């Protein structure tokens, strides 16, 4: 997630491995449990898409449940593009481009571009947007158990 | 916890009731379980003493376990005073005073004074210090189950 250092700068701070390890243990004990969702949202506060994917990849899960999660994310990303089309073409070096669904999901964006959108004014909270997509998918999983 | 708003300012953001509710459910299911500790540290990122006490009070627990926790905190606070004595007496209005153990524990300090120490340069991370005392006590509890 993003936090301000001892100067003023908004810097990225990776998620602690000990937090990740404890989290996977929680999910393992409360598989498909609704209470895990508010906890997921709590631990991902200020998280960038990169951080979110690290959490998702670390947890893993059932092949099938991961599918519904990915499909949900993909569906929401395509819905973002349908509503927020981005222009392709000429852009000067260092110019900020508008994020597409795949950028919000961290697939086609770097940590630096994610931080840029998140610390911009007006900000494009790509971390918050992606988290919502994930939570939608998690809420879908709990309701099928697959 | 403290977070920067849409201007630049370091503002306080209370813990979500939904997070608190989910957390108490976790502790209830994993009573005295070591894995809860890394999770406690994760959710209290950037937390002020006020936030920490809200979490502690919300969780509650066994009369006896709460005792060892309080006694541990009290013991560490007295140890902080023994090593970092603070001068009493004349101080101008609005002057920043050095925190004593009771201030770090949020007993004799306001949310505003806690934020002041935490956003000062060099900072007095009262939230981090208090969190360590709590985690020491939690590690004590797990090892007695009381
Ligand atoms: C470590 O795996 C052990 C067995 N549990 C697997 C699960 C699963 O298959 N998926 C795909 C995932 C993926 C990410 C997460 C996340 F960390 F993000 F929360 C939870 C989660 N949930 C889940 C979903 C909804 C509500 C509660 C838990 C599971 O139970
Ligand atoms: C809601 O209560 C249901 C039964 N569990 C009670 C417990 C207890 O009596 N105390 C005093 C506390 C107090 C705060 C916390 C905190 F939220 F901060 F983690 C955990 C905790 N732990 C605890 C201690 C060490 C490791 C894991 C859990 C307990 O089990
Ligand atoms: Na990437
Ligand atoms: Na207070």
């Amino acid at each position: 997630p993003i936090v301000q250092n001892l100067q003023g700068q908004m810097v990225h701070q990776a998620i602690s491995p000990r937090t990740l390890n404890a989290w996977v243990k929680v999910v393992e004990e409360k598989a498909f449990s609704p209470e895990v969702i508010p906890m997921f949202s709590a631990l991902s506060e200020g998280a960038t898409p990169q951080d979110l994917n690290t959490m998702l990849n670390t947890v893993g899960g059932h092949q099938a449940a991961m599918q519904m999660l990915k499909e949900t994310i993909n569906e929401e990303a395509a819905e973002w593009d349908r509503l927020h089309p981005v222009h392709a073409g000429p852009i000067a070096p260092g110019q900020m481009r508008e994020p597409r669904g795949s950028d919000i999901a961290g697939t086609t964006s770097t940590l630096q571009e994610q931080i840029g959108w998140m610390t911009h004014n007006p900000p494009i909270p790509v971390g918050e947007i992606y988290k919502r997509w994930i939570i939608l998918g998690l809420n879908k999983i709990v309701r099928m158990y697959s």
